[PDB]
């Protein structure tokens, strides 16, 4: 289903949507594949990182790049994800490498692998239009982040480019209540979510994403149901 479909069958359900992210080739190519195996149960949606050169994130990108990835190497995997699910790919990349293959082609091979959208953490929307409709044009949602130190005006900006969801990083209730005022765009949070109790810190925002705690997981060797399972109890809202 669409972006909008999978935000909006969570709400319905009365909880907000389990984001999981997870960086490409991480622990490795095939640990990666069976990491997605075991969260898309639990995803509504999916970010899958393009390592590039957050102190875990970190981590995980290094051993990832250690190990060969590339973007070639991330297509492949975008594909194998498609290939495994109908729900939406969210690729996050840092803008350095979307310049080395330049753009235009950038974009276009990550439509054509199947992803749903791209999430762009160092572009500031207003600073190249032109740049977003080009992804947008070429058929991808483009997810761009909005700081707690945000201003109305800076989220005003911000929600006026983005499209499948905007994503606010680091209290979670009143950043979530300035961006509504701003956009009935799905708004989905992230702060080093670990458990039921950080997940129900954030479950009033329409989307939570997961991706230190499953780093530390999958670096410990242990199942990620279980975390999961913690975390969506956290996320379903309650009287
Ligand atoms: O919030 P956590 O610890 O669950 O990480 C979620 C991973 C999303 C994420 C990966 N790299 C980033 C760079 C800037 C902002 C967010 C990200």
């Amino acid at each position: 289903m669409t972006t909008l479909e999978a935000f909006a069958k969570a709400r319905s359900e009365g909880r907000a949507a389990l984001i999981p992210y997870l960086t490409a080739g991480f622990p490795s190519r095939e640990g990666f594949l069976q990491a997605v195996e075991e969260v898309l149960p639990y995803a509504d949606l999916l970010e899958i990182g393009l390592p590039y050169s957050g102190p875990v994130i970190q981590r995980a990108s290094e051993l990832a790049l250690r190990k060969g990835m590339s973007v070639q190497g991330a297509l492949e995997l975008v594909r194998e994800v498609r290939a495994l699910t109908e729900k939406p790919l969210f690729l996050m990349t840092y803008l350095n490498p979307v310049l080395a293959w330049g753009p235009e082609r950038f974009f276009g091979l990550f439509k054509q692998a199947g992803a749903t959208g791209v999430i762009l953490p160092d572009l500031p929307p207003d600073e190249d239009p032109g740049l977003v409709r080009l992804a947008q044009e070429i058929g991808l949602e483009t997810v761009f982040l909005l700081a707690p130190t945000s201003t109305d005006a800076r989220i005003a900006t911000v929600v006026r480019h983005a499209t499948g969801f905007v994503y606010a990083v680091s209290e979670v209730k009143d950043l979530v209540r300035r961006i509504k005022a701003r956009t009935a765009l799905p708004v989905a949070v992230g702060f080093g979510v670990s458990g039921k109790a950080t997940a129900a810190q954030a479950a009033v925002a329409d989307g939570v994403v997961v991706g230190s705690a499953l780093v530390r997981a999958l670096e410990e060797g242990r199942s990620l149901a279980p975390l999961l399972q913690e975390i969506r109890q956290g996320l379903q809202r309650l009287e």
